[PDB]
């Protein structure tokens, strides 16, 4: 499972802002990005179905599930999953409270980016978190760091959790959350 996790999380993600919705139906979205590329994004979760209609603008913070294809028309087509949110941006980028424990002991962060989007898909948060964990805390880089979890507690107390030993559960993904409403984010590596 490690190679798969290391592969998925140490690599980057695609970020596109103000992409236009071409189509939204039957669990997938066809989106036109400002760089001219076309994104075909699937939404497998019955709990997360973007309601954006044709012509609406959206932001993408997503991962490719297949190799992008350069068409004969000179257009890149990306095959991504989830990560479609509105375009609202916070007045100024904010620091999300991420507390990390590795084998029981607190572990200070390094290179934890600020966030400027009002809403982010839970899967986006998941990859941002684990990416941080793999780059600075060695998650998936050594046999003593292949599991654990991350947990986001909202201000109203609701929580979101993800097992670090498994790939994110896109199939049950909940709707995007307002990050300015996140109380804490904690992650333990075991």
């Amino acid at each position: 499972n490690i190679k798969d996790l290391l592969d998925w999380y140490s690599s980057g993600s695609d970020t596109f802002t103000n992409s236009e919705v071409l189509d939204n139906s039957l669990g997938s979205m066809r989106i036109k990005n400002t760089d001219g590329s076309i994104s075909l994004i699937i939404f497998p979760s019955p709990y997360y179905s973007p309601a954006f209609t044709k012509g609406e603008k959206v932001d993408l913070n997503t991962k490719r599930i297949k190799k992008s294809q350069h068409t004969s028309e000179g257009t890149w087509i990306h095959f991504q999953i989830s990560g479609v949110t509105n375009t609202e941006k916070l007045p100024t980028p904010i620091e999300l409270p991420l507390k990390v424990k590795v084998h029981g002991k607190d572990s200070p962060l390094k290179y934890w980016p600020k966030f400027d989007k009002k809403q982010l898909a839970i899967s986006t948060l998941d990859f941002k978190i684990r990416h941080q964990l793999t780059q600075t805390h060695g998650l998936y880089r050594s046999s003593d760091k292949t599991g654990g979890y991350w947990k986001i507690t909202m201000n109203d107390g609701s929580t979101y959790q993800s097992d670090l030993s498994k790939k994110f559960e896109y199939n049950t993904e909940k709707p995007p959350i307002n990050i300015d409403e996140i109380k804490t984010i904690e992650a333990e590596i075991n």
